[PDB]
């Protein structure tokens, strides 16, 4: 009730910046979780039992990959912390409980493979969830460990808000499959272009939190130079592997996936920015105009690959 979590000076300051870095100290994430939940959200919003028991049993089920791993999932909910911060009034009580959870549950279970390698391969997800496959079985997931006794942060919810709250949830993930972010993204373009976008339609709001969502999952574009490079080598780890297991499938894998091909990443990583990066924190500044650093830190970023390319590192 009167527990309060408090984090060092240093974290204390920098966890509100939208480019802070959880640290490499993994029993410090789910206090970091919990603080980010307290000041989001309140100190009523769960039950610190509950939210406790939630949180290790969520740890438990991300996997020991390079990238898709439980630091990934905390380092999401930062900056969807960072976010709802920066816009206090915008957002529905319902909806700041419902999106630090959809964050740090959006890849589940996640086994370092793409929906395509699911699909090649024939894994029994691929004829579960014909579409956005791994993006269901996260959704999945979480509706798993919410059913687990004692786990249940929503209790207090009534019947119909608790629909909702899970509805937000399953929303928050689906929009995490980057190949449903193009079209939303061009959507929310024209919409916010023709001054039709409208806060209080709830099929524009799902938009915006779609977008949301794409923007915390890309968030290692949007660190300090060398926490983004140091997590790009995670990020191609996976790739690498999941090329290995195409040419295991006698599947030629496209180039991102072939560790052959490394000497091409600096570009690669250029049109990523261009084509995904840029366009979506671009976006998300123009609906939401507390987000700019997202946008500036990105540039930043795309800026040292542009120098990696010309030979000046
Ligand atoms: C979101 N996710 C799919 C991401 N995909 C890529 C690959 C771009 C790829 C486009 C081309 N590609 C190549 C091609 C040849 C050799 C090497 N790479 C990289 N870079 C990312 C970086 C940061 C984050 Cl946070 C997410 C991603
Ligand atoms: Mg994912
Ligand atoms: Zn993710």
């Amino acid at each position: 009730g009167l527990m309060q979590f408090t984090l060092p000076v240093r974290l204390c300051k920098e966890i509100e910046l939208f480019h802070f870095d959880i640290g490499p100290f993994e029993n410090m994430w789910p206090g970091i979780f919990v603080y980010m939940v307290h000041r989001s959200c309140g100190t009523s919003c769960f039950e610190l039992e509950k939210l406790c028991r939630f949180i290790m049993s969520v740890k438990k089920n991300y996997r020991r990959v390079p990238y898709h791993n439980w630091k990934h999932a905390v380092t999401v909910a930062h900056c969807m912390y960072a976010i709802l911060q920066n816009n206090h009034t915008l957002f529905t009580d319902l909806e700041r409980k419902g999106l630090l959870i959809a964050c740090l549950c959006h890849d589940l279970d996640h086994r370092g493979f793409s929906n395509s390698y699911l699909q090649k391969f024939d894994h029994p997800l691929a004829a579960l969830y014909s579409t956005s496959t791994m993006e269901q079985h996260h959704f999945s997931q979480t509706v798993s460990i919410l059913q687990l006794e004692g786990h249940n942060i929503f209790s207090t919810l009534s019947s119909s808000e608790y629909e909702q709250v899970l509805e937000i949830i399953r929303k928050a993930i689906i929009a995490t499959d980057l190949a449903l972010y193009f079209g939303n993204r061009k959507q929310l373009e024209e919409m916010y272009q023709t001054g039709s976008l409208n806060l209080n339609n709830q099929s524009h709001r799902d938009r915006v939190i779609g977008l949301m969502m794409t923007a915390c999952d890309l968030c290692s574009v949007t660190k300090l130079w060398p926490v983004t490079k140091l997590t790009a080598n995670d990020i191609y780890a996976e790739f690498w592997a999941e090329g290995d297991e195409m040419k295991k499938l006698g599947i030629q894998p496209i180039p991102m996936m072939d560790r052959d091909k490394k000497d091409e990443v600096p570009q690669g990583q250029l049109g990523f920015y261009n084509a995904v990066a840029i366009p979506c924190y671009t976006t998300l500044t123009q609906i939401l105009p507390p987000t700019e650093p997202l946008l500036k830190a990105c540039r930043d970023n795309l800026s040292q690959w542009e120098k990696v390319i010309r030979g000046e590192e």
